[PDB]
């Protein structure tokens, strides 16, 4: 019925690279890689999966991954990576002495005058599950990973907004 796969997101050049990788851990060359050799041919490729990741991955599959499974597990897991990479650059944008904080004012201030505005029972929930008053921002990217200002501001917002989409539910 239909044509679409997440392949389509990868180059050429790509889908060759995790051809030969996903290959080189075939051992009986039967097209298919063991459950246990998937985190190590991520890393190979450059994506380093965490262990809570990797379990997911496997549960979606006789213990084995065919190789549009790993093409689809490896173009969803960049993905994340990339989101991962900018929701941590659009942070870097607001820590204004690059110390690795953000005071609880500074950010409850960009999200609610800067992008697509949070309302104030966003961003006060958002300093709730953010203090010590200052904001570890890294260790909060790691808590919803489970002009330059406006478009960083953007991208937190929508990083947000999804992290409270999921736990409403």
């Amino acid at each position: 019925h239909h044509h679409h796969h997440m392949a389509d997101q990868l180059t050429e050049e790509q889908i060759a690279e995790f051809k030969e990788a996903f290959s080189l851990f075939d051992k009986d060359g039967d097209g298919t890689i063991t459950t246990k050799e998937l985190g190590t041919v991520m890393r190979s490729l450059g994506q380093n999966p965490t262990e809570a990741e990797l379990q997911d991955m496997i549960n979606e599959v006789n213990g084995t991954i065919d190789f549009p499974e790993f093409l689809t597990m490896m173009a969803r897991k960049m993905k994340d990576t990339d989101s991962e990479e900018e929701i941590r650059e659009a942070f870097r944008v607001f820590d204004k002495d690059g110390n690795g904080y953000i005071s609880a004012a500074e950010l409850r201030h960009v999200m609610t005058n800067l992008g697509e505005k949070l309302t104030d029972e966003e961003v006060d929930e958002m300093i709730r599950e953010a203090i010590d008053g200052q904001v570890n921002y890294e260790e909060f990217v790691q808590m919803m990973t489970a002009g330059g200002e406006e478009v960083s501001a953007v991208v937190l917002q929508r990083a947000y907004r999804g992290h409270l989409a999921r736990r409403g539910f």
